[PDB]
């Protein structure tokens, strides 16, 4: 039993709902929140910058002493930082950003990250900003994710898309 409140449970381990990530970490304080990050982890728009403004920048200080130290990530990669006040970790995952032209079959290996933690609150990965199709990413992470996944879809008329459509 965990504290998640009015998913759709899609399947065995994947649940669906209409929220804003940042609010739902914040009222969860998951172990674990999913960042859509990108390699260089500057968290400007979309959810990373969403979730970056949520800690008061503190998320950007700590991703830019990361870079300094590792350099960028790979696309289908992640590093796990702190989860500030939103979560105890947040899990930076980047999927193929399809405005600048990757490979979208990188969208399985970021999902695979997923799979080191036994429980998430995230995003669609690749969706908004990103360029993919949302219904895509879910169907993606449904069939490579095993471990248990929480989805926080803001849009509301996406999430009646996602859930309608849904085999
Ligand atoms: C970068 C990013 C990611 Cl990676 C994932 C999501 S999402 O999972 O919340 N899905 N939402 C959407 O695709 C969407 C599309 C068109 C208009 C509004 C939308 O909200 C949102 C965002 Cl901005």
């Amino acid at each position: 039993v965990n504290s998640f409140s009015g998913y759709l449970k899609l399947t065995d381990n994947v649940y669906i709902k209409n929220a804003d990530i940042v609010e739902e970490a914040k009222k969860v304080k998951p172990t674990v929140v999913v960042n859509a990050a990108n390699v260089y982890l500057k968290h400007g728009g979309g959810v990373a910058g969403a979730l970056n403004k949520a800690t008061n920048n503190a998320m950007q200080v700590e991703s830019d002493d990361y870079i300094a130290t590792n350099g960028p990530l790979k696309v289908g990669g992640s590093c796990v930082l702190s989860g500030h006040n939103l979560a105890k970790h947040c899990l930076h995952v980047v999927g193929p950003n399809v405005n600048k032209g990757e490979d979208i079959q990188l969208l399985k290996s970021a999902y695979e990250n997923f799979n080191q933690h036994e429980v998430l609150l995230a995003p669609l990965l690749s969706a908004g900003i990103f360029g993919a199709d949302p219904i895509h990413s879910l169907r993606v992470c449904v069939d490579t994710v095993r471990t248990n996944v929480y989805l926080a879809v803001f849009d509301k008329n996406l999430y009646d898309k996602l859930v309608s459509s849904f085999l």
